[PDB]
């Protein structure tokens, strides 16, 4: 009880604590929340909201994370524009290490997106909320994932049509449609299904459309890459360790 709540940065409040005047967010939920804790605990990489501590005063529960006043990645996109490259292609490497990390202890995120992405004072990217995230390894055994979670224009195409399905390739695709985003400042799509126009020409290779047309040709076959429909064939995270623009040096 030694931090004062200053304000409500999303619910999840500022709190300065009074002796250090430090500064942590608090999220505040009244009552899922016990598999987060759990999770969270877990958790320890300089690309992925660090978790401190929780305490439980009657039915409401405090969960004390690290304060990005940096704030959102959304936040620096600008709507139809996108952000210079050399800055997409720098929270990309900082996104990839973050998902690295979480894949190599066995979470999967299950909500990667803009919103989810916050920055530090020295604008690092930080994997933030991890409600919706779940195991997909536990003792060198992968489980396949069955329940239909995240939002729908960052959603992998499987997971619609897809009883089951891996864990992995769902967070690639959707770090390449925070990628599209960065680079154009405008999604794709509503959603990767065959109903939705834009998704079909997408597959069709109309990248003469927007968003795709104002993406420079190296991003873009990164992309090529990463928003593939079958998912065994959706290029992995080693491999785009090693793509061209991944490797390219920038402003
Ligand atoms: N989408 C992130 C939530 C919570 N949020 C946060 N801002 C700054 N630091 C945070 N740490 C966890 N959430 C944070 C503000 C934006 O809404």
């Amino acid at each position: 009880e030694d931090w004062d709540l200053v304000q409500t940065l999303g619910e999840v409040q500022l709190a300065v604590n009074r002796v250090t005047e430090e500064a942590v967010a608090v999220k505040i939920v009244d009552m899922n929340i016990k598999k987060e804790i759990c999770i969270n605990k877990m958790l320890n990489h300089e690309n992925v909201v660090k978790f401190y501590g929780h305490r439980r005063e009657g039915n409401i529960q405090y969960l004390f994370l690290e304060y990005c006043s940096g704030g959102e990645l959304f936040d620096r996109i600008e709507p139809d524009i996108g952000m210079p490259e050399p800055d997409a292609q720098r929270f990309f490497h900082q996104l990839m290490a973050g998902v690295v990390y979480l894949h190599g202890i066995g979470i999967t995120h299950r909500d990667i997106k803009p919103e989810n992405l916050l920055l530090d004072e020295r604008d690092n990217l930080k994997i933030s909320d991890f409600g919706l995230a779940t195991v997909f390894r536990y003792n060198n055994r992968e489980r396949l994932l069955n329940k239909m979670c995240g939002t729908l224009p960052y959603v992998a195409p499987e997971l619609l049509k897809r009883r089951e399905f891996h864990a992995e390739p769902v967070d690639v695709w959707s770090c390449g449609i925070v990628l599209t985003a960065m680079l154009a400042g405008e999604l794709p799509w509503d959603q990767p299904s065959d109903s939705c126009q834009e998704y079909s020409d997408w597959k069709e290779k109309k990248t003469y459309l927007n968003p795709w047309k104002k993406i420079d040709s190296a991003p873009l076959a990164l992309l090529h890459k990463i928003l593939v429909e079958n998912p065994s064939a959706r290029i992995t995270i080693p491999d785009i360790k090693k793509d061209r623009w991944y490797n390219k040096p920038l402003k």
